[PDB]
C-alpha cells in the first residue's frame, strides 16, 4: 500500500553522519539508499558506515568514523570517504578491491545526490561526493546511490567552507556515522 507516489528511486536503508567543523558538533546529515536499484554500491556505503566489516587489506578499518572532507567546491559538490589516507587519495571497498560500476540509470539530477568518486571506469572504493547543484555532465562516469533525506543545511554549512581549488577553509570530520535501525 503505497502512502507516497514517489518520481525517484525507493530509498531502502537509512544512514547517518554527524559532522564536527573544527572540533565543535555541526549536526547529523542522514542518507536513504537506493537499494533496490543499485544494491552492491548501497551495501558497500552501509557497511562503510557502521564499520561491521573489520580491518581493511590497507591495515586501516573499513568505516568512515575520523575521515575528513578533503574537497569542497562551492556550487559543484563536497566530497569525501577516503578512509585510509584521509588526504583524497586513498579508501577501500568492503569488496576487498575497487569494484565495478553497477549502474549509471540513476542521474545527478540535482543537489543532494550520493554518488561515487573514482579515478576511472569500475574503480569505486570509499570516497564519494553530495552534489550541490545539478551535475548532468557526471552522468555516466559516477555511480549515484542515494540522498540526502535530512540535514540537507549542513551540507551546505560544509559547501560555504569550500574554496574554488577545493581545499576547504575548515577542518571538516565524520565524527560518528552507523545506520539508522531505531527506524
Amino acid at each position: 500500500f503505497a502512502t507516497r507516489v514517489i518520481s525517484a528511486p525507493k530509498v531502502t536503508k537509512k544512514v547517518f553522519f554527524k559532522i564536527s567543523i573544527n572540533g565543535e558538533d555541526a549536526g547529523t546529515i542522514k542518507f536513504g539508499l537506493f537499494g533496490d536499484d543499485v544494491p552492491k554500491t548501497a551495501e558497500n556505503f552501509r557497511a562503510l558506515c557502521t564499520g561491521e566489516k573489520g580491518m581493511g587489506k590497507l591495515g586501516k578499518p573499513l568505516h568512515y568514523k575520523g575521515s575528513p572532507f578533503h574537497r569542497v567546491i562551492p556550487n559543484f559538490m563536497i566530497q569525501g570517504g577516503d578512509i585510509t589516507s584521509g588526504n583524497g587519495y586513498g579508501g577501500e571497498s568492503i569488496y576487498g578491491s575497487k569494484f565495478a560500476d553497477e549502474s549509471f540509470k540513476i542521474t545527478h539530477d540535482g543537489p543532494g545526490l550520493l554518488s561515487m568518486a573514482n579515478s576511472g571506469p569500475n574503480t569505486n572504493g570509499s570516497q564519494f561526493f553530495i552534489t550541490t547543484v545539478p551535475c548532468p555532465w557526471l552522468n555516466g562516469k559516477h555511480v549515484v546511490f542515494g540522498k540526502v533525506i535530512e540535514g540537507m543545511e549542513i551540507v551546505k554549512k560544509i559547501e560555504s567552507l569550500g574554496s574554488q581549488s577545493g581545499t576547504p577553509k575548515a577542518k571538516i570530520i565524520i565524527a560518528d556515522c552507523g545506520e539508522i535501525t531505531e527506524l
